[PDB]
């Protein structure tokens, strides 16, 4: 089998851990974990080839900035996430995540991922953003950002409903197999 390393980054609470858990496991017990601390491996088939994808979770909060790069050596693909319910998390894609990952992971493909897609039409989310004169991120804004930062692609998913989650990891595998 082909061995590749994936790292997931993005703003605190944008859904990174949930995304890794829902693709990897068949039962999600009630423990909250800031980062996956066991060795999660995605077994994915791409055009008749078996890829083993080691999934490396990272902490989004800034107090973890000094230790985060320990996760970066020898990465084959990056999942760079924001939350569709958070315009602020999208703004931090070009301002923080892109220069960090480009420094520590030169020439490594980035898949830009809009998480929490289920919240785009959620009434509570709409109201909480509306009170501050904001709204959920639109798909064209994700596309434009992926173009701006030089990402290999833009995808949307929901760890809650599972929509789009297989596709994210299958596309990450395809990107990782290019170099
Ligand atoms: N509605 C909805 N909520 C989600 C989704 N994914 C995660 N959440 C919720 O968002 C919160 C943050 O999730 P989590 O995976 O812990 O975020 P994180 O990006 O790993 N945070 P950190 O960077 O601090 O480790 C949790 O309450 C979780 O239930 C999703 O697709 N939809
Ligand atoms: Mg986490």
């Amino acid at each position: 089998a082909i061995r590749k390393k994936l790292v997931i980054v993005g703003d605190g609470a944008c859904g990174k851990t949930c995304l890794l858990i829902v693709n990897s496991k068949d039962q999600f017990p009630e423990v909250y974990v800031p980062t996956v601390f066991e060795n999660y491996v995605a077994d994915i088939e791409v055009d008749g080839k078996q890829v083993e994808l080691a999934l490396w979770d990272t902490a989004g909060q800034e107090d973890y900035d000094r230790l985060r790069p320990l996760s970066y050596p020898d990465t084959d693909v990056i999942l760079m996430c924001f939350s569709i319910d958070s315009p602020d998390s999208l703004e931090n894609i070009p301002e923080k995540w892109t220069p960090e990952v480009k420094h520590f992971c030169p020439n490594v493909p980035i898949i830009l991922v809009g998480n929490k897609k289920d919240l785009r039409n959620d009434e509570h989310t709409r109201r909480e953003l509306a009170k501050m004169k904001q709204e959920p991120v639109k798909p064209e804004e994700g596309r434009d950002m992926a173009n701006r930062i030089g990402a290999f692609g833009y995808m949307e998913c929901s760890a809650k409903t599972k929509d789009g989650v297989r596709e994210v990891f299958e596309m990450a595998t395809r990107a990782a197999l290019q170099a």
